[PDB]
């Protein structure tokens, strides 16, 4: 069954433009899941790979509504 | 390409002993991703199909540290 670090890794690849690597780089760099995803578009910046675009492309899927 | 609600489906699926079922029930009270990743187990716990068991699993992946 999935591991602890595969769960954690599958959740934020998840994200959009975000690969199994950058998906790493992420986790290693704020540290838990929570983190990653409560991270501001400044500091996922700061996260090599994401500029801009990227970054606001991923904090609008982490928060926008959700609609059906 | 996957639609913004898709997107957010795959990813609280991510979450362990969560269903396609159960993602849209966390999505449809908590109305974000970031509001579903933050929320307490005590929070999570008032979605109708989430008990205390399913809760703190679910709480523990997102607040544990990255490991590998």
């Amino acid at each position: 069954a999935l591991t602890l670090a595969e769960r954690q890794r599958l959740i934020v690849e998840g994200l959009p433009h975000v690969s199994a690597t950058l998906a790493r780089r992420l986790l290693k760099h704020f540290g838990s899941v929570e983190r990653v995803f409560t991270a501001s578009v400044a500091e996922l910046m700061k996260v090599e790979g994401i500029g801009e675009k990227i970054a606001k492309e991923i904090r609008r899927v982490i928060t926008a509504p959700y609609i059906e």
